[PDB]
């Protein structure tokens, strides 16, 4: 019945069964460099106002119930800036998350009247929802996640279905849903190119 | 006879020579598609001959060429297709598909150099020499010169061979799947450029 | 009698008849790239403390009463940074707005003691009028403009006659009215050069 | 006899040769008008001959030249008039009008190159070769050398022909009206430079 | 008896006679480019807590009582960033102000523990005096200077003797008084080089 | 019994005897350029909540009790950004401080989820301790240090043992203690290379 | 006979030639170790001969080479060891120690020049000429060419001599102790690069 | 006989040749005075001959040279004295005064060029050719080579003549008083550099 369902290592089968459709997802790590900074938390939400928070142990390389969800082509995974998380999940578990919807790419493609494409600003404008970023820069490898860390992790996925729905309607209205879908199809490759060593260059540029 | 010249569109007879992949480049009045009109489209089937099609100011149709560009059964090979795909969509409304880009391929496998232009690729990969002297000529000239026609043909005459060599390197070095995904995105990348995202990576934060 | 007169598609003939002289004008769009971001609103004021707000539909390419006002050489159009709006109006309707007075160019030419040439700062110093920029970055394509969007649109044109008058007096006092008038005569060409593809370069520079 | 040399001002007799447009350039002690004085003004009527006028330190009048510069009935042709118009206004108080600038014209039509200098324009458009060797000489020298006089004349001898070729390109490519509006603004752009706006586009936000 | 003695055109002989020693001085203009932006106000203080504020008219090229003070080698002129004001005064009146003490140069040479060398920060640290910069960016050519403009002009010179005295003691303590004096001797040339056309380059650099 | 024990010139033998293990240490100077800006204060703490504050006189080149502590290989010296202080101490006294632990290097090596590696931010996150930076940019050469300067100097060393202990545990947890120890072994050379003339280049780069 | 070629690992017999310091360089597919695989390791004992070891894709062991790299009794000499030490650790898991880097040495003593590459060092310090023509070749080629083998050997043949000359300069100019401390840190600097600190000095504020 | 070589200090006999202005330059181990020691001081009286003084590591005195440098009755001529004045103060504690700097003079009068180095000044102003080949040599060498001695002498042999030509231009173009004030500040500018203000103009806001 909990708003924040906590797991160690992997999601339970009962909680994975809550996800009959799209899966909202984010991760927390020790930093922005996957080969240096380990995966610490994976958080998920089915869009019903509750979330799963999964603590990932140091050195952990399998999470079979979660990994099946990530690879399942029948269920879309929704991220805000999936470029990073898709890379972290491939680096850690060897899974290519697919198919994906990225609300940051979607924001860039339809919220053409602003330069503010972060999650907090998207949720404020599109949903009139306030989230706090205070815990983004904390030690996510802690043995005991703090109440504030659990709040942040859950709130970071609780609103992604609703945000995707609003941005999808804007993309359809403004004629860019096809462009968005092509971006989402390339996103796992973009993440893998980062891991391989092209993380600071646009492969489509001249240089 | 190795450079077949056409006004406006390739003939149906010459289009029928293209039984497989189509090497393609364009020439324009500059690097800004909405400012700098398409002036030439050049094609080769990889048999050592080329078709050079001169495009008129204001021309909006080229039915035989457009059918080739849209034909999903025949790959189109470009060097830096990001630009030409945008120009072709801007001019004719056609989305060229499917594509292979030898510049993207070069960037993904020739990791030991920063020289990814066509001339350098042709020299290293094929020992073929081309001259870039006519690159900055007036492609809207009333009469294209013999030097211009030779330059335009040379930009397409070797793309099948270059594609094959770079594909072998992509296989050897493990990046053929990444290259194919880049090629699948390339028409969208070109369309995003036309809409004013030309100086930003849509996959970056900004 | 309304302070904010609302129109769909075009201004009414009765309201266009209010403009016996200069026309204060601005636009709202989906962003700063005319070939990508459609025109959404045109707002006008005759300088009497009231404004016309005209919602422009997606795909709309004619607005005959408005376009006649924009092209009428007998009535000056007053913009703050007309470089953008003149381009948007030419892109959308094919009209070359003329003649124009730009209060941003005027500010740059006479308010030589400051680097703050935006509308809010000009209105504060020159008129002791406060305006809020909160709604500048909103979805101007909304089917129902919000009360805050209507306030912003109206306030954005309500003070331009008064601002033009103050800046004109400063330009005369400080000896730069001729320079300003030459800038205003070039402004439609500058806007058209942006649309053609020179939007990021000064055509008068070496490169 | 093809380079007519004058001290201070052109003679009335030689000014009367100019029945139409006046090609014009200047030489100075550098690129900062309030620091670097005007040293030479060079003119050509487009007939293959030039007038070279040497300007003295502190000279504030040149009545025959100033009458030509202000005469609204005769166009003045410059390559990058933005600079010379400023120098002439700073020195003599004259606003040169009306003007044609071949550098603005080049930027508006030679969209396929970044080379908009005079030497490159003359080579592409006219197959005329000029040498820039004396560009960085001391133009305030007590005696101008034959090389300096040849350089100064060559900067004006071809501007009518270059104007005509670039005008044809502006017609072909649809930008003659934009060019004319730029020329109408150019004297104001030059005056804004003298006032300290030389490093900013007055039409930008900043 | 006034704290702020106002003058039009030139200081009176009676008020110039108050200055038996160093003269604290600043100017106000229409901006930072002397050939474009006219001199509007010259303000002076003898260090006794009162100031002279002299309005300079458009086109005015003489101010004989003031100019004698500026040129008088027997009385030091104290500026905060005299590089600018010395240039403006030479451009306007043809006078080379000498000798000078610049409290900004002095601050840079002895307040080596901070990057904040403006007047407000110097007065706060060295004298525990607060001044407001609100009126720095105002129209100084106004026919009627506002009460706030008069306050700003006076406060800008009221504390310069005291600031010079504190910074002089620091320069002596820390061994850099000779360097400071050499900088002050070069300052009029530095100002003149700005007017001539070297305003954006250090003449002592390679380029 | 004092929380802040004050010394002129050198620490007393009795107070040096308090340091049976690691020595927390910082300095204050007239600025960031050792050849220009003299050493003014050395502050130490044994980690018991009290500190020694030693005023260094102008021109002073010996401090034998302090220098013995700095050179003693049996006692670690703990700095936050020791690169600077190690250089200042070598420049002033000729002593090579060794061995060292730098909490800024340690922070950069383990607090990989943040870009905020200053002392104030480290103490806030790692210890929930607040310090004020108000007095960092003050005149540290004053004959009479102010109460606020004494507070700042003491608080700057009071928490370094505790910070070192927390960061050491993080470095061990995250696998980078060996990297940190190698950085600390190079740190005196890095400081000396700064003094010699390589202060603006990484000697390990290509250029 | 002066270039001994090996597949995969140096032979035990040839490793036994190395009684003292070991000059070493590598060749790769580019400058990003996790992207661009190790292709060649080249060694010299300083006797005018070299061992060139070609490394296979996916190769993770080279026992004789790794024993040399880890042997604390024999110094390894590199020019810009920061890169090669990282590549060797990434590929084989070995931490090369102890090391001398002639590029660090050059930066610490050749204070009158910005030219710290190997070719310039060899020319000034030894009057030895090497050519960099094969620097940007495909080092993963199925067969390394004679030019590639000569280039690879020349990169190690002179490092003992260069080390000796630069050591003399470090003694003369007072920086040998600083150099030795840099060499002691160099393996850590290389490991920090692999972890993503490659564009930051860990000793700076940021 | 035209290059008189000295160890440590000029002889009293050769110092007595200098009855007027003293042309002077130095050579060092690089551009950072506290890192890169003074190695050579070269002087000329303007008579076509030079004194070259080799400076030892750690040398802190040179009494005859220092007396010349401090002598207020004899001007010292440098090209970019900002550097050498700092090196001489750092090494010997002497404040060289009074000075003329031909690089400052060049910047104040050769307003039509960005080429203010010595070689370019000597070529334009005197038609004298010097070669910069030894600029980046090891000036702390145990034996200075004939090429080094020729380079060092050539840096001072023409400074009187260059000073005279640039002074004439400063007179012509109205900036001799500004130049003299710059020269009066130059020793302070050099001392501020040594104190860490070397990358900032003390007269700027920051």
């Amino acid at each position: 019945a909990a708003t924040i369902r906590y797991h160690e290592g992997d999601i339970s089968a009962e909680d994975a069964a809550r996800y009959k459709g799209a899966i909202a997802i984010d991760t927390e790590t020790l930093g922005l460099v996957p080969r240096r900074d380990r995966l610490c938390v994976v958080q998920l939400s089915s869009g019903d106002g509750t979330a799963d928070v999964i603590r990932i142990a140091a050195g952990q390389k399998q999470a079979p119930n979660l990994v099946h969800m990530l690879a399942d082509p029948a269920r879309q995974k929704i991220f805000h800036y999936g470029r990073f998380d898709i890379a972290v999940l491939f680096h850690t578990f060897g899974v290519t998350t697919t198919p994906v919807f990225c609300t940051k790419i979607a924001s860039r493609l339809c919220r053409t009247y602003t330069d503010r494409h972060g999650l907090k600003d998207n949720l404020k404008e599109m949903l009139e929802v306030d989230i706090s970023k205070a815990q983004q820069s904390s030690d996510w490898a802690a043995e005991t996640l703090s109440p504030a860390q659990l709040e942040y992790a859950a709130s970071d996925v609780l609103y992604l279905h609703a945000l995707r729905d609003k941005l999808t309607a804007r993309l359809i209205r403004d004629g860019r849903i096809e462009h968005a879908d092509a971006c989402f199809a390339f996103l796992p490759t973009r993440a893998k190119l980062d891991l391989l060593g092209w993380d600071e260059t646009d492969i489509f540029a001249h240089s």
